[PDB]
């Protein structure tokens, strides 16, 4: 009898890392957990994203590298995240590899910068907000206990069990020289 979307959470239940230390958060992080509010019977894109690289610039912007793994191939793209209203805060800049839409929110919850991040992100499509929470390694792994946070934290947002997935790590697309 479902639902195509999770409604979006108040922004008040999305907390920020405190003391946000943009050149300590970048270069290479991979994917260990990921959640979403749509049926991951449906939207699959999302969950093709198993690495990020955020190249801090002179001018306080991310440069952002995105890789996604096809059983066949890699893809990749490239967006701008400009520093929003408080440390750990982003938003879209226009400088990006994909002509498609305009409109992202970005929110670092939580990171000690040498082990584990969770980011909050949301966009609009066709008029309605989608949302997404990412658990990211400096390795392939992470602890248990780091790993059962992530889950209370999505559960807190809304979202099921069956919306919250832990891929196996992967050698494809995401090493190289990058
Ligand atoms: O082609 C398009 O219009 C969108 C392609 C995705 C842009 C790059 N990009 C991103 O900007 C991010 C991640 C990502 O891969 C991922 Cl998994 C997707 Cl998809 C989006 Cl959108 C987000 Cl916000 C998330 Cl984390 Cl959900």
């Amino acid at each position: 009898s479902t639902s195509d979307l999770i409604p979006a959470p108040p922004l008040s239940k999305v907390p920020l890392q405190q003391n946000f230390q943009d050149n300590q958060f970048h270069g290479k992080w991979y994917v260990v957990g990921m959640a979403g509010n749509g049926d991951l019977r449906e939207d699959k894109d999302p969950y093709k994203m198993r690495a990020t690289i955020y190249e801090l610039k002179e001018d306080k912007s991310y440069n952002v590298t995105w890789v996604w793994f096809l059983p066949k191939k890699c893809k990749y793209f490239i967006n701008t995240f400009v520093p929003g209203s408080q440390p750990g805060e982003f938003t879209l800049g226009l400088i990006k590899s994909y002509p498609g839409q305009t409109s992202l929110l970005v929110r670092v919850v939580s990171t000690n910068y040498n082990q584990h991040a969770m980011v909050f992100f949301k966009t609009v499509i066709q008029n309605r907000e989608r949302f997404y929470i990412t658990l990211y390694g400096r390795t392939k792994e992470l602890t248990s206990e780091l790993k059962e946070n992530f889950i209370r934290f999505s559960k807190s947002l809304g979202l099921p069990e069956n919306h919250i997935v832990f891929p196996v790590p992967i050698d494809q697309c995401i090493d190289g020289s990058a």
